[PDB]
C-alpha cells in the first residue's frame, strides 16, 4: 500500500492553518506503509527525515549520473576534447553541480590557453585506473559560451612538460576551467592548477 | 496530463504488500505522460531514475542558489564582512551544504584570528572575474555562534602580506573557517590555508 | 491546508498537452497555501523554485547525515578502522556522495598500502576539535570490495612519520582512497595525499 496524506502541523482555530504533505509506501515484505517523504509546512523536503531543517534533507546518499572521463588537449597535434555535454546543454544548465567517480582527466593547452604561469604548457595526463577518483563539475559561462569548473583527485597521473617529458607520476589533483572556444570549434583549458605527488603546478 | 499512481512492487498474497508512488507528467509537445519521479518501496527517491539505489537519485544536475561573493577582512582598517546569511540563519541550518559559482572571497585577520602559523596576517584578495570559481560552504557552529567552512578555487587571486605587499597573483584556492564573533559584532576568519599559484599559505 | 494540483504548462488543442504537478502547503500561522514543490513537464524538480532549470533545483541548503569521524590505521600495533558503513552497504550504494562536518580522520598504512611514494608510512593524525571540517565521501569499488574516496580539510592535524615523530601540526587536508581488504578483515588506506600547513605529503 502507498498513500499521500495532508496533515495539520499546528492547532487550527480558523478553518485554515499549517499543514504538510506526507508520502507513505510499504517496504517489500512489509504489511504496513511507513512515511518516506515529507513536504513540510515551511516547504522543506525531508527524505527519510520527518522534521527536516534543510530545504532538501536527505537521510542517505545522493547519486548523479556517471559522466565518464573528461579530456581537453590542445598541443602540436591539434585540438581534441571529450566532453559529455554540448555547449548548448551547459549554457542551458548554469549553476548545476555534478559529482561522480571515474578515471582522471587529460588536460593541456600548450598553444595559447595554459602556456603561461609557472608551469606553462604542462599536461595533466591521467592514467585510467580501477581506483579513479571523484570529479566535481559545475556549469558556468564566459558570457557567450559554455564553461565548466572541474575538480578531480586520484590515481594515477603523469605530469608531463610541453615536450612530453614526464616530470612526475603518482597521485594527482587538478582544478581546471574549460570553455567551448568557437575559434577552434572545441573545448579548451583556460587555466588550471593542482599537484602531482608533492609537486604543485600552475598554468594559465 | 499529469497523474500520481500507486504501484505494487512485488506479488501481494495478503491484501498488503510492497508498493511505490510514481509521478507522471507530459512533456510540452507530447501527448502521453511519462514517469518523472518515484518514491520507491524502500523510500529511495528517483528523479528520472526508475529503480533508484540512492536515497536521492538524480538523473541530471543539482542546482542551489547563487550566494554571491563572500568576504571577511579584519585589519588595521577595522572589521568588515559580506556574508549572505545571518548568524541566526546559519545556526538554524546546521550541516547544510551550498555550492555555486562566483567571484572569489576576500579573507584576512591580521589583528588576532589568522595572524599565527607560517603566513600570519596574509590577505587572500580575490579579484572578481567573469571566470570566478566554485564555492562550497557548509554550516557549522562554535557551540554558541554560527560558523562556516568555506572552500573556493579559481581566477584571479592576489596574495598580500599584512602590509599590503603583493606576494603573488594568479590562480587561488582557499579553505577557510569563519565564525560570527560577538566581541567584534561580525564574521571573522579563524583559520585558513590554500595556495596562490604554486605557493602554499597557512594561517591560524 | 495542503493540496496537489495538476497544471497545464502550455495551450492544449488536442485534449492532451504539457502539464506539471505542484505541491502546496500552508506555512504555520498562514491561512493560504503556497506552492512548495513542482515536478515540471520536463521532469525537473523545483523545491522553492517555480520554473526549475536543473533536474533537482533546490532554493536552499542540502543536508545529509552526520557520519562521524572516519579512521583507518594499519601500523605495528595492528589493523584498526572506524567506518560508519559496512562493506556490503558501500557496494550496494555505488556512486553516492556524502558531505558532513566532523573531526578529521586518522589515516595510515605503514605496513604495505601507504608506505611508498615521497612520504611512505606517515600518519594523518587529526585531533578532534569543535571546529572540525567538512568530509566528502563517495562510494566506489575495487571490483570486488567496497572502496571510498574521502576528502577532509580542517583543524587540527598532526602529521607524524612512521616512527611516531610529529613532523608538523596545524591545518590539515587529505584526499585518501580506502578499501575493505579481506586479507586483513578491515578497511585500509590504499593511497592518500594532502598537506599539513604548507607541507605537502604523498603516499601510496
Amino acid at each position: 500500500n502507498a498513500s499521500i496524506n495532508f496533515v495539520a502541523t499546528e492547532a487550527h482555530t480558523a478553518s485554515a492553518g499549517g499543514a504538510k504533505i506526507i508520502f507513505n509506501t510499504t517496504n517489500n515484505g512489509a504489511t504496513g506503509s511507513t512515511e518516506k517523504v515529507v513536504i513540510d509546512q515551511n516547504g522543506n523536503v525531508g527524505v527519510g527525515v520527518g522534521a527536516p531543517t534543510a530545504k532538501m534533507d536527505v537521510n542517505g546518499g545522493i547519486k548523479q549520473p556517471n559522466y565518464g572521463i573528461i579530456s581537453a588537449v590542445r598541443n602540436s597535434g591539434g585540438v581534441t576534447a571529450s566532453m559529455p555535454w554540448t555547449n548548448a546543454y551547459v549554457l542551458a544548465h548554469q549553476g548545476e553541480m555534478h559529482q561522480w567517480v571515474a578515471g582522471g582527466p587529460i588536460l593541456q593547452d600548450s598553444v595559447t590557453g595554459c602556456n603561461a604561469g609557472p608551469d606553462a604548457g604542462v599536461k595533466f595526463d591521467s592514467i585510467a585506473t580501477s581506483w579513479g577518483g571523484p570529479y566535481k563539475v559545475i556549469f558556468h559561462t564566459t558570457g557567450s559560451n559554455g564553461a565548466i569548473h572541474l575538480e578531480w583527485s586520484g590515481w594515477q597521473v603523469s605530469l608531463k612538460n610541453s615536450a612530453g617529458t614526464e616530470l612526475a607520476i603518482g597521485m594527482g589533483q587538478v582544478f581546471a576551467t574549460l570553455h567551448y572556444d568557437p575559434a577552434v570549434s572545441n573545448w579548451r583549458v583556460e587555466h588550471m592548477f593542482g599537484r602531482i605527488n608533492n609537486t604543485n603546478f600552475t598554468c594559465w
